[PDB]
């Protein structure tokens, strides 16, 4: 059972119109080799070049396309109205996920922590001082946190890590993010958590922190990029 | 000016939901109106015609229900075709389809709605009727496979419309108007859902529906980001209340898509 048949023609959404575009060209070339060494028929699609209504020549669509655009509902919606499967988050989680105020919002609103703010787009955020981290998703479930300023080992005590990570598969369920993704998660100078942003398309760039966490669990970059795609079966 | 200036808009109608046949109702009422007034409106039903060739039009009408309309879908692909459109953008209406996520960020903005419990079919019920106590009301979540359960609570029901963002006159659900509230108690109301809109992120017009419980307090209970334009619906109700004929009504709602 072939990966040419079992996927079909698959698009790689990269590129676009957004300011992370040249980002979104890297995470896109990478994933489209991979998927390529897979043995997966693959060919890369950029909205900005392509009209958005050739997608129909596609079975199914790995989105890495980062920002406006792409992290925000929107390919999402055209894909939805195209009966075309893709990766990662739909059309809600996104719109919700790109937006700090609505993330916060929806977080408060399900008994789960984050600075508070007030209404100023950028606004006004209650300062912690802490180490950041950030925990990335994988068949919905967390993997392994990497520390932000190497970045593994976090410097968390193995029970403190797996404390962050089931609060972070909260957070993402809150949110109704799936597939993969990145939370992000503060630690103040007390050990308490608190939970700043998420990313429901996250780089696959080589210096990209998915990648680097799915690597510690045993995946390679193209095993990881299979493990994606797979999400589009039904 | 001299409706040269809104070009050849679209109505978008019909659609793939089980609200199709209201759909088709509100789009030939809003298509009439928009051509009595001299706009060159034509219908565009999805089921039917290829969304690419909604490239050909300067601005769309958005009156399709349910699932494509009133969720985020069509926003999406109207965004991606650079085609400015009335009501929601694909954020509030994503929300606004969706009841957890509507109450959740309603709770999250200090505003009154009943408590719930999303049902995984499984968490412990004991627990649950702990939590809201009886009688409950379970529903489904997003067409008001997923379930959820509400606390019951007992009062009479309002919508409140909204029109170029601001609400109009409330009407109370079983006529509609009077309510049957004071003019202070009714404009309590309408400020509670305007904020409740504006929480949600909905823009242009919509409806939000609210309660009042036995001791006079209010809950907010839903959201439709594309309401009804059919004869018996509610929206041109509330804006005629406020002098707006319904080809009015229909301008004034294509306007939002101008700078």
């Amino acid at each position: 059972m072939s990966n040419a048949t079992k996927f079909g023609k698959v698009a790689v959404l990269l590129g676009g119109k957004s300011a992370e575009r040249a980002v979104s060209l890297d995470s896109g070339q990478a994933v489209l080799d991979a998927l390529l060494r897979s043995g997966v028929q693959a060919e890369a699609f950029d909205p900005q070049d392509r009209s958005v209504t050739e997608l129909v020549n596609y079975d199914r669509a790995f989105i890495v396309l980062h920002g406006r655009g792409g992290e925000d509902g929107q390919i999402q919606g055209v894909l939805e109205w195209l009966n075309i499967p893709y990766t990662g988050t739909g059309v809600q989680g996104s719109a919700i996920g790109m937006d700090k105020v609505k993330t916060k919002q929806i977080w408060q609103g399900s008994d789960l922590p984050t600075a508070p703010y007030r209404i100023i787009v950028v606004m006004a955020e209650k300062w912690i001082t802490g180490r950041e981290f950030t925990i990335s998703f994988l068949n919905g479930q967390p993997l392994p946190v990497i520390r932000l300023q190497y970045g593994i080992p976090c410097g968390l005590s193995e029970t403190e890590e797996k404390k962050l990570q089931a609060l972070c598969l909260r957070a993402f369920q809150a949110v109704g993010a799936e597939g993969w993704g990145r939370i992000d998660a503060m630690q103040d100078e007390q050990g308490n958590f608190w939970l700043l942003e998420v990313n429901t398309v996250p780089g696959m760039t080589s210096h990209s922190l998915v990648p680097k966490a799915a690597k510690a669990v045993g995946y390679s970059f193209d095993e990881l990029c299979v493990a994606i795609l797979e999400q589009t079966l039904e």
